[PDB]
């Protein structure tokens, strides 16, 4: 890791804006660590669809993020593009499919099903790159620990912690994808509706399923990492909205953290840890700073380059049930 900023940039604590990157001004919130001496390790937790960068950080149903600098985190949370630096923004202009080749406009997590986002199969997208320079920019100001660098997000936030730890598994020590999609594909990239892709992983619930939240085709080896993928039971679904405000179920999450957990649990040198919830699809609701705690304090056990074989999980609060490896109860067993 390399402690840089755009020439002339002041990183400061709270709402930073005009980051410049890419072509665009981003903004993103810091909260310094508390009580912790030297290098303090990294939380950037990203929003979803409607909730706001402040919600995330701030209510207590969304998962009031920024208090984990509480629990001893340099929180550094990203603000959407689409909310134009505007921490407060929620669903306007940002809850809906994509422009340019992306397929969701929260963030920059998947390609478009069409060709036109052709390119985004082996281009990481400006958020992937903008977090990088954005964490690498708040460490000239904040010390941080380069071995533990994790980020995590909800819903299309879940995607985009995807989409990082694919392309940039040697930054990232690890991530909490909660409720991601991984878009899968057929295994040569063709992209699948969302009925297709959903029966595509009942059909093989166990295989490595291509996805277009990643390279096209998925790396054959990542760096070193831990991943919690989380995943809300039943009702962990996401209905989109059409122009008339008519409602249609759009995306189901539980292929997508099964085929998350089946590539990730693959990897040999990442850790994965499959979590399984009744929430539904928000932020984990039952006991949710206790696991926000848990989920990072485990994420932190294992720095980046640690072996796999020395890490140890230890019990979620209750209303969680997680254990390394992929998902196990979300489809039958061949041997069933």
């Amino acid at each position: 890791v390399k402690w840089e900023c755009p020439a002339g940039y002041e990183v400061k604590e709270g709402l930073n804006v005009d980051f410049p990157h890419k072509g665009m001004k981003r903004a993103f919130i810091v909260y310094p660590a508390k009580n912790v001496s030297g290098p303090a390790p990294v939380w950037v937790p990203m929003t979803g669809s409607v909730e706001s960068t402040n919600d995330n950080l701030t209510v207590a149903r969304s998962g009031a993020n920024s208090i984990l600098a509480d629990h001893g985190y340099t929180v550094i949370a990203p603000v959407r593009a689409c909310a134009n630096q505007d921490p407060n923004i929620r669903g306007e202009r940002c809850n809906g499919p994509g422009s340019n080749g992306w397929n969701w406009n929260p963030w920059f997590e998947g390609r478009a099903a069409d060709p036109s986002g052709e390119h985004w199969k082996n281009d990481e997208g400006p958020d992937s790159s903008f977090f990088v320079a954005m964490v690498q920019c708040v460490g000239t100001k904040y010390k941080l620990d380069a071995r533990r660098l994790f980020l995590g997000g909800i819903c299309s936030g879940g995607t985009m912690t995807n989409r990082a730890l694919l392309f940039r598994s040697n930054f990232w020590a690890g991530g909490l994808p909660i409720s991601g999609e991984w878009y899968v594909t057929s295994d040569d990239g063709t992209p699948l509706s969302f009925d297709d892709a959903r029966a595509a992983v009942a059909a093989a619930p166990t295989k490595i399923h291509q996805g277009r939240v990643g390279p096209y085709p998925l790396p054959a080896k990542v760096g070193p990492l831990i991943v919690m993928t989380v995943w809300g039971g039943e009702k962990d679904l996401w209905n989109c909205t059409r122009p008339d405000g008519s409602r249609f179920l759009c995306a189901d999450y539980r292929p997508s953290t099964q085929a998350g957990s089946n590539f990730f649990s693959a990897q040999p040198d990442v850790v994965h840890v499959a979590c399984s919830s009744t929430h539904g699809h928000m932020w984990p609701q039952l006991n949710t700073q206790e696991f926000n705690r848990w989920a990072l304090d485990t994420l932190a056990s294992h720095p980046k380059g640690s072996d796999p074989r020395s890490f140890k999980l230890t019990q979620p609060p209750e209303g969680y049930t997680c254990h390394v490896g992929p998902f196990t109860g979300l489809y039958a067993s061949a041997w069933s």
